């Protein structure tokens, strides 16, 4: 009953055209797909993107998720979540870790893979796109309790925790590229993106529209502003409370008939919107990065 946790990438570059990586380890004498266990501190995408960096030598954008593999291990349990993942650019050099990478398409990719559950999660991988756009929407983090108050107390700041998950959130938004920010009009939801905006150097759009009480007062708006937001171009970070996403989430998969694979929405957590074409194709729930 104690997990390992691990994650990973299917990595690719140019539906059928697309070539992806197998990596050999001597270890094991394994082909298969790029993957390792977290870091103390470290969330399944952060680790995905560094790993396939510190085996492939790839830097790369992760998109849509892939799914969960469990084995047993003398430890416990191995859990891995896999993402696609589209290279950036790099250059594989053997080493005594990883001795071969071969760049594949997906047929002979499948017949590479050695384990039963990689070549699973390339089923999954072939089934969608995956030159996707991402639109990430984030529930702000922990920012004490609600005052006795009517409505909402509109500039009550995140917490000491809130602020240190503000700070791991950059790392795990970047592992995606966002690259555009916007907040609902709570101080605490800016405060959430802020080290985010610091990094990228970008200003955070203010979203009135997007609010609890804007929700509760007109949903359509709400949801015509979340479509208009994700059509623009580049990859938009959007932070707001936890009366509107499951909302605005539930209505999206709905509509577009997507189903998430897992559920939540905890202070700091993330929902991953790959879109293809500007239709849904994925909805990834994450957990806030302190959690499991
Ligand atoms: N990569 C990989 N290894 C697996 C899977 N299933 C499975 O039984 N193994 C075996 O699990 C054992 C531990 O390998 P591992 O890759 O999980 O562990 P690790 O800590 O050495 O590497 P990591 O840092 O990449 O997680 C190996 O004997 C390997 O053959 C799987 O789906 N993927
Ligand atoms: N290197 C290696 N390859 C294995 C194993 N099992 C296993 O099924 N294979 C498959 O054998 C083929 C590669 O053989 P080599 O060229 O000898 O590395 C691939 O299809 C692998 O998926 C194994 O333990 N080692
Ligand atoms: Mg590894």
């Amino acid at each position: 009953k104690h997990t390992v946790r691990a994650a990973g990438a299917v990595l690719w570059r140019d539906p059928a055209t697309v070539e992806v990586a197998v990596i050999h380890r001597p270890r094991y004498d394994d082909w298969s797909l790029p993957k390792g266990k977290l870091d103390q501190g470290e969330t399944e995408p952060v680790a995905a993107a560094r790993e396939i960096h510190e085996e492939t030598g790839h830097t790369a954008v992760l998109g849509r998720r892939l799914g969960r593999v469990t084995y047993p291990i003398p430890q416990g349990t191995k859990r891995v979540w896999y993402w696609a993942a589209k290279s950036t650019g790099g250059d594989f050099s053997p080493n005594d870790e990883v001795d071969k990478l071969v760049w594949l398409p997906v047929d002979a990719a499948m017949d590479q893979l050695q384990y039963p559950d990689d070549r699973k999660v390339l089923r999954r991988f072939v089934k969608r796109p995956v030159d996707t756009k991402t639109v990430l929407v984030v529930r702000h983090g922990t920012a004490g309790r609600r005052s006795r108050y009517k409505g909402d107390d509109r500039k009550r700041p995140l917490d000491k925790r809130g602020r240190a998950q503000a700070e791991a959130l950059v790392a795990q938004l970047m592992a995606f590229g966002a690259t555009t920010l916007y907040a609902a009009d709570r101080v605490r939801c800016h405060q959430t993106i802020e080290p985010l905006a610091q990094e990228l150097d970008q200003l955070i759009h203010n979203e009135p529209l997007l609010t609890e009480e804007a929700y509760a007062a007109d949903h359509k708006a709400a949801r015509k502003r979340l479509l208009e937001i994700a059509g623009r171009p580049g990859n938009p970070v959007i932070c707001t409370q936890g009366k509107v996403i499951p909302g605005l989430i539930e209505w999206w998969c709905e509509r577009a008939k997507v189903r998430p694979e897992t559920t939540g929405n905890r202070k700091g957590s993330t929902w991953v919107l790959s879109l293809s074409d500007g239709e849904l194709v994925g909805a990834d729930y994450l957990s806030p990065p302190d959690e499991k």
